[PDB]
């Protein structure tokens, strides 16, 4: 099979430091190549990080040309219409070529799916571990350090040939210098990391697909597309959390959407390769936890922690509208079948929280016979909230790494700048945009990020970092509670209890 312009997928170094192309998290723009951290054959836990859209060649000399500054200018106007318009140009010629195979010797784009951001190699800047590479970074909106050529490996394989599936490359910047190095190099707050970048070198690249532009369309059902599980009979989301310190399948008692209610789908492929559709197998990997769901003891919902076994497989069977030829599944409510243990899904009325008083947790096994009710609809999740949701835990982490280390000690001239812009950034994101975006200031707010920060223990980590210049950013720290609070009982409550406490 060929590669095409639209085509999903992964990118895996060769050679020196075999590895797969990862990124940390959301706020920071590190490229990284965790050697260690996983294999071509049993790839590394939160791959959905490791997978990448092609994109043709970016138009991008007028947006360039626009964002050249400490300057006056009325007419700024004119020229911020002019990138739009190109930008929009960019947009449909690059559509327009979804379904073209890309040969050798084409210069593409790699856009990062999780970050929604490309690869960006700073020809101005040296990588900050590699004495010698040029920097690079994630850019969302790209620029002339997001162009590639893509050229060909072994002699085999010669330019204009159709660049075909499980080649190895070299990615070489078009202007920008030195192919893509994975560098040998770790980092210091890293354990699982050697760092990327531009240099002379002869790293490889193999491209593995994770799904064709024929399959990249909506709203069909997807390889690594999130979905919340909604027992359409219960009215309840499937959830799976920790209670008692044991993790636990169960119904949490659509208004409400828990973030550990994030069900990441899988469909089965003899390759670690990612519609499917009913004549298909699943399983199904938790957000929070990379734990699997699956059954095993006539049979109950357990959460295994990885997806290497049977019984962590379940097909989906469809209705009302059954029986259903085979055929891309398109966000309908369906029947869970194990064929590993033979078995159809079947709620139950008995708590997992027993003491406490209209528990909130209804446990589920599997039962043998058909229900007419007993079937969930698989609910489609944005992909733009689910951004929200890395960043935002991924942040929390950000000031749970940080907070910890006023605690004890002090913090250093650099560790300071990130905080104190990360934070005014944390307020875009919960003020909601963005665009200068004075608009967005004005803008109204997002409940639903309002919903993430006690979730992710956004507003706990604020509170926490009151333990102990920082009359800017310990006084920063009161536009966003407040941003966050308005409106909301349940967030004004919690907030007035941690003040309290």
């Amino acid at each position: 099979s060929f590669l095409h312009i639209g085509d999903i997928c992964s990118l895996y170094a060769e050679g020196s430091t075999n590895g797969f192309i990862s990124t940390l998290g959301l706020v920071d723009d590190r490229c990284v190549v965790q050697p260690e951290a996983g294999d071509l054959n049993n790839p590394p836990k939160k791959f959905r990080d490791c997978l990448f859209k092609l994109c043709p060649m970016n138009r991008y000399s007028a947006q360039k040309q626009f964002w050249k500054a400490t300057t006056d200018a009325v007419l700024l106007n004119k020229l911020h219409h002019a990138a739009d318009l190109e930008k929009k140009q960019n947009e449909t010629e690059n559509r327009k070529l979804l379904g073209t195979v890309i040969q050798y010797g084409n210069v593409i784009q790699l856009l990062h799916l999780k970050s929604n951001k490309y690869l960006t190699v700073n020809k101005r800047l040296p990588a900050l571990l590699e004495k010698n590479a040029m920097r690079v970074t994630l850019d969302e909106a790209g620029n002339e350090g997001s162009w590639f050529y893509i050229q060909p490996f072994y002699k085999l394989r010669s330019i204009g040939d159709s660049v075909v599936i499980g080649d190895k490359v070299v990615l070489n910047p078009v202007n920008a210098g030195q192919p893509l190095h994975a560098s040998s190099h770790q980092l210091v707050d890293n354990p699982g990391c050697n760092e990327v970048n531009s240099v002379n070198c002869n790293t490889s690249w193999k491209i593995v697909l994770f799904m064709k532009w024929s399959d990249n369309k909506d709203d069909i059902l997807k390889g690594g597309d999130v979905v919340r599980l909604f027992h359409a009979e219960q009215e309840k989301f499937l959830t799976c959390d920790e209670h008692r310190k044991k993790q636990h399948v169960f119904l949490r008692t659509t208004s409400a959407t828990s973030s550990k209610a994030l069900w990441e789908v899988e469909v089965v492929q003899h390759d670690p390769c990612r519609a499917g559709y009913w004549n298909s197998l699943f399983r199904f990997k938790h957000l929070a936890t990379g734990h699997y769901l699956a059954a095993e003891v006539v049979y109950s919902l357990v959460s295994v922690p990885e997806g290497n076994d049977i019984s962590s497989i379940f097909e989906l069977d469809p209705t009302t509208l059954r029986g259903g030829d085979s055929l891309v599944p398109r966000n309908s409510y369906v029947r869970l079948r194990h064929l590993c243990t033979n078995t159809w899904v079947h709620s139950t009325n008995i708590p997992i929280d027993k003491e406490e008083e209209k528990p909130v947790m209804l446990k589920i096994g599997t039962s043998p016979l058909k229900e007419d009710k007993e079937a969930f609809a698989i609910v489609p999740v944005s992909p733009a909230e689910v951004r929200d949701l890395d960043f935002a835990n991924d942040a929390s982490k950000v000031l749970g790494s940080i907070a910890g280390k006023l605690e004890k000690g002090t913090i250093t001239q650099n560790e300071r700048r990130s905080v104190t812009k990360l934070l005014e950034d944390l307020v875009y994101f919960v003020t909601g945009g963005t665009n200068d975006v004075l608009e967005v200031v004005f803008s109204k707010p997002n409940r639903e990020r309002q919903k993430l920060m006690r979730e992710q223990n956004i507003l706990k980590q604020i509170f926490k970092l009151l333990q102990a210049p920082f009359r800017h950013i310990c006084r920063l720290c009161y536009r966003v509670l407040r941003h966050s609070q308005q409106d909301y009982r349940k967030n004004q409550e919690y907030i007035a209890k941690q003040f309290g406490f």
